[PDB]
C-alpha cells in the first residue's frame, strides 16, 4: 500500500539483467581498492576503513545529523567501520562495540587507526538480549534484506524495539539502522520514537539502491512520513528510468596511532 511497499514489490519483479542495471542507477560509493589491498596485505598503520561503514557514518556526522560524543556503544559493529571512525573523533572519550561475529557472521577487525586502544570489541553477543548500558552516544547498524517485505519489516521492528530500551536509558546522540522504513508498523513506531526521543530517518547517500535504508539520527527533525516517501519516489524513479551510472568518491582515511594521556 504504501510506496515504499510498491517499490519492494516491482524491486522482485525485475529480472535478473533489470536489477543489475537498477543496482548501478545514479548511485554513489567509496572507491575501496586501495583499502582491500593494504588489509589483504596485513597493513594496520595506514588508516584505511576496515568497511565501507566507516564512509557512511562519517556522511552522517560531518553534517550535524549525529553527534559524536562522550561514550559510544555500537550495536551490530560487524568489523568496525563504525567503531573506528568514532574512536578518532577528540569528542569520544570511549568505545564500546559488540557484535555476534559467529557462525558466518562478520568479526571484529583489529587496525590501528586512531583511537583503536579506547574501542572495546566484544563478540559472540547477541544486542537483543544484551542488558542496556549507560551511554552518551548510541549507534546501530543492524538489519539483514529480505526478498520479503513482511520479514524486512519484522526484522526493522524488532531492532527498534531493542534499540528503545537502549535510548530509554538517557542518550544524548543516536544514528539508528531502519531497514524497512517502507512498512506501516516501523512508520508508526518512528512516529512514536520521535515523540518520546526526537530525531527523524534521513537517506544515505552511500545506500543501495536495492534497499530502502533509511537511518534514525537525533541531529534533525522532520517529518518522518514525509522524508520515507521522498526517499520511496527516488528509488522508483531510478528504477523507472535505469542509466547503470556510477558516481565514485574517496575512501575514508583516519589519522593512526593511539590516543594516549
Ligand atoms: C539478488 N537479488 C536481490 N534482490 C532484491 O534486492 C534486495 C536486496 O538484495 P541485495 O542483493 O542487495 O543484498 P543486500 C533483496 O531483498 C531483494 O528484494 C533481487 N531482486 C531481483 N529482482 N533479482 C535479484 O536477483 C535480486
Ligand atoms: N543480534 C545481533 N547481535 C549482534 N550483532 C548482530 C546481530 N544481528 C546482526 N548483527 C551484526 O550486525 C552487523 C551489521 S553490519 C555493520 C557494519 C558496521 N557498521 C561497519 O561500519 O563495519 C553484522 O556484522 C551482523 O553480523
Amino acid at each position: 500500500k504504501t510506496l515504499g511497499e510498491v517499490w519492494k514489490r516491482e524491486l522482485n519483479l525485475l529480472d535478473k539483467r533489470q536489477f543489475e542495471l537498477y543496482k548501478r542507477t545514479d548511485i554513489v560509493e567509496v572507491d575501496r581498492d586501495t583499502a582491500r589491498r593494504h588489509l589483504a596485505e596485513g597493513k594496520v598503520d595506514t588508516g584505511v576503513a576496515v568497511s565501507r561503514g566507516t564512509a557512511k557514518l562519517r556522511w552522517f556526522h560531518e553534517r550535524g545529523y549525529v553527534k559524536l560524543e562522550g561514550r559510544v556503544i555500537d550495536l551490530g559493529c560487524g568489523r568496525g567501520g563504525w567503531c573506528y571512525y568514532a574512536a578518532a573523533q577528540k569528542e569520544v572519550s570511549g568505545v564500546k562495540g559488540f557484535t555476534l561475529g559467529r557462525d558466518g557472521h562478520e568479526k571484529p577487525m583489529n587496525v590501528q587507526s586512531l583511537g583503536w586502544n579506547i574501542i572495546t570489541f566484544k563478540d559472540k553477543t547477541d544486542i537483543h538480549r544484551l542488558e542496556p548500558v549507560k551511554c552518551d552516544t548510541l549507534l546501530c547498524d543492524i538489519g539483514e534484506s529480505s526478498s520479503s517485505s513482511v520479514t524486512e519489516g519484522e526484522r526493522t521492528v524488532r531492532v527498534l524495539d531493542t534499540v528503545e530500551k537502549w535510548l530509554a536509558c538517557g542518550v544524548d546522540n543516536f544514528c539508528v539502522k531502519v531497514l524497512a522504513p517502507y512498512m506501516p508498523d516501523v512508520l508508526e513506531k518512528l512516529e512514536l520514537l520521535q515523540r518520546r526521543f526526537g530525531g527523524t530517518v534521513i537517506r544515505n547517500p552511500l545506500s543501495r539502491n536495492s534497499t530502502h535504508e533509511m537511518y534514525y539520527v537525533s541531529g534533525a527533525r522532520s517529518n518522518v512520513t514525509f522524508t520515507v516517501n521522498q526517499t520511496s519516489r527516488l528509488l522508483m524513479r531510478r528504477m523507472r528510468r535505469p542509466t547503470g551510472k556510477v558516481t565514485l568518491e574517496a575512501d575514508v582515511i583516519l589519522p593512526i596511532g593511539t590516543r594516549s594521556v
